[PDB]
């Protein structure tokens, strides 16, 4: 099957690509190798930077993001058993924090695909890349699985199939230079069935750990705990998670955390990554194909759109005026904005969690930065700005 | 000889804390272990907080520190070859970054107070302290190092010695918490003979270290150059100077680095201390004696000015209606201060030294952390603020 741009991975950044090269009259295939069952399933994060809310509305495919999303003028820092809220619409001149879960944005980007014609194989097996250093790169896959193996005849390949999709490997290790962090803590993530104990997201930091307080509807609710980095969730019982829960989050003024069943319960491991280049030959790579933040600070799925804005300027430069400028300068702009992500990331990360290697003297720095951040104007109006996106 | 306030060091804390009390009526006797000359011949702070030069203007002697010091609109942060500016009296809404070095705030207040009736002893030698914890302190030391015996019967002692004075020894283990950080790098700095290469400070990052342009007069700069903490200056030539701040200022536009003789070379180590109390019975500390911050962020002397400002209004609160309520809480209000100027001491030194323990993830967040700074209002203004001083409590 030929087409202009093959895609790997159906997550935002293959999805929001795929559509941005639609509207251009660029064709594309995606495939993915989960269901659309699956993918559309997962409990993850929404939290959308103003400049994802901006993308969506003018793709045509944000209206039921802004009638089901839920806007917020601010969140809570919590620190020392207090509350300090960082009034978002009011430091930023009227914007608001946008949650849009992440499954509903891939729902409403595969019906927008389905229903513009655009071709998506669901379930693939036996995925591999062939050709990239070359003008007729070409993706192999079997369909449902265990089908006959097909072949996808492109001019780019875009590797959207997130930290473990085999399009990172087709870039040889010779070529790339990776950069990381392991965060010596991970999080205890549970899903909850309980009203919200606040109308807005609690970031708490304690003597004891993190702790972060999140919402999916009125009747649904998604907390984390710090925990150490080689914990086992058969090390946390629900009582001992509620217990902790209670504790960290606990305020001077009486806090009331509801508690409920714990529907789902797992650790999720924190780092930060970025590889250098994100390109070789006709393989782009975009989103967490390319680079990883921790998730405090809500980063990855508004840098994989931001990242394939500037992969869909490039081909849309080369299939209208044959200039390759831009996608050999691909890399070189995603970087500047990736870099800016990973250093908020990390600064929120290290901000709010309790580290076990600090010194005193560290905590002690920790808790002035707490303190300054939410007693000062401009660094309040900075965390504002950074955290809806700029 | 009897006293109010006993008073042991004229550095910026004791001489500015002898002449405050003195503008209440309050007295004090202020002992120094070192001669007139030397205090006078310091060579390190250079940047004053706006906080001080108000401090200094209200209590009438800024007169010179106003004729003769360098009141700069910003300073500049360069990194990766180009130069960025920090424009902090358009951010602070009227602010200057302030350059009158310490040596020539230590000549004024000495000159102060001995006008204003001051009692000062230079070249003390043998000093002690004792019954601190009691209602009647008393300092014992002997004049001009081979004199007799002499005490000085206080009601309160201020520690104002730095940080290897007796003071702070004399708050017991048992009641003090401390707090540090050790840095694997030191400064070598420089006085040279030329004239100001750049009108403001330039504070650069490179791949070979950190670089700081300052200046003291039109014929006299004050430079320094990040080194490893273990060097001497004889590992230093002054050709092997110069080529290093030629590499680690250079930028793509050409800047030209004015030289001339290098005419003092010095290595001076830095670290981060907080010692928790400041206080114990009626013993307070104030200044280096009580807490340290490394020089990036050009906050010791200031911080030792704002310290004694809190305990000078406790004092103030005793003599005049009895009340302890201040004192009993000078530690307290202190704290909270050092621990914000602690916090943006670290925040500089980190951001703009090089520290070969860094992963290539960790220097790449730190030119970030540059780029951020220097591209959002809201960051820079947040730099400014931290740099010409929080507001006073
Ligand atoms: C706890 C947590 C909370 C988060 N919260 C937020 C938040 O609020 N805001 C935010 O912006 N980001 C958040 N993130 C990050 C965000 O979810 C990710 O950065 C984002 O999913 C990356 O999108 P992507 O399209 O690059 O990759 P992915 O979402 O991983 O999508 C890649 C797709 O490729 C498919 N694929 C894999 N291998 C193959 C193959 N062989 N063949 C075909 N397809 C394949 C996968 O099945 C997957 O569907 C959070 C992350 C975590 C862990
Ligand atoms: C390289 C460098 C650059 C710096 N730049 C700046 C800057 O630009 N801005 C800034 O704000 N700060 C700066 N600082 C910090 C600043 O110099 C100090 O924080 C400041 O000197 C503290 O003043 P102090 O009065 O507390 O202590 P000190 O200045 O140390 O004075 C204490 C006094 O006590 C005396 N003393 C000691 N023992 C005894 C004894 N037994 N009896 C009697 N007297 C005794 C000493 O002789 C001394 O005169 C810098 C420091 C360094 C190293």
């Amino acid at each position: 099957m030929r087409t202009q741009v093959g895609i790997i991975g159906a997550g935002p950044a293959g999805l929001l690509l795929s559509h941005l090269l639609y509207l251009q009259g660029i064709e594309s295939i995606i495939i993915e190798n989960r269901t659309r069952e699956e993918i559309e399933g997962t409990i993850r994060a929404g939290v959308l930077e103003q400049g994802t809310v901006d993308l969506m509305n003018q793709m045509g495919v944000g209206a039921r993001m802004m009638k089901e999303g839920h806007f917020h003028e601010g969140f809570e820092l919590r620190f020392n058993g207090r509350g300090h809220r960082i009034n978002v619409h009011e430091l930023t001149g009227g914007k608001y924090v946008t949650v849009y879960a992440q499954h509903e944005v891939i729902k409403d980007l595969v019906a927008a695909r389905l229903q513009t014609g655009g071709q998506i194989h669901f379930n693939v097996g036996d995925v591999s890349l062939h050709d990239v250093d070359t003008s007729s790169p070409k993706i192999r896959f079997r369909p449902n699985k265990d089908g006959e193996l097909q072949e996808i005849e492109c001019d780019f390949i875009a590797g959207c199939d997130g930290f473990r999709g085999p399009s990172r490997p087709a870039i040889p290790q010779s070529v790339r230079k990776e950069y990381q962090k392991v965060y010596p803590f991970s999080w205890l993530g549970i899903l909850v069935e309980a009203p919200p104990s606040a109308h807005e997201l609690i970031y708490a930091n304690h003597e004891r750990g993190f702790a972060l307080v999140s919402t999916r509807s009125p009747q649904i609710q998604r907390l984390y705990l710090q925990v150490d980095a080689q914990d086992h969730i058969d090390n946390w019982s629900d009582d001992r998670i509620w217990s902790e829960l209670h504790a960290r989050l606990e305020t001077r003024d009486g806090f009331k955390l509801l508690e409920g069943p714990i529907f789902q319960k797992g650790i999720v491991s924190m780092r930060s990554f970025v590889c250098d280049p994100m390109q070789h030959g006709r393989l782009f790579l975009a989103g967490d194909a390319a680079h990883i933040v921790p998730p405090t600070g809500a980063k990855g799925l508004n840098l994989a759109a931001a990242d394939v804005q500037v992969l869909a300027r490039g081909l849309e430069a080369y299939y209208k005026a044959g200039k390759m400028e831009i996608l050999n300068r691909c890399t070189e702009i995603c970087l500047r904005r990736i870099w800016k992500a990973e250093r908020f990331s990390w600064f929120m990360t290290t901000m709010l969690h309790r580290d076990q290697g600090h010194t005193p003297f560290e905590r002690g720095i920790q808790l002035a930065e707490l303190d300054y951040v939410t007693s000062s104007r401009a660094a309040s109006t900075s965390l504002a700005e950074n955290y809806i996106g700029l």
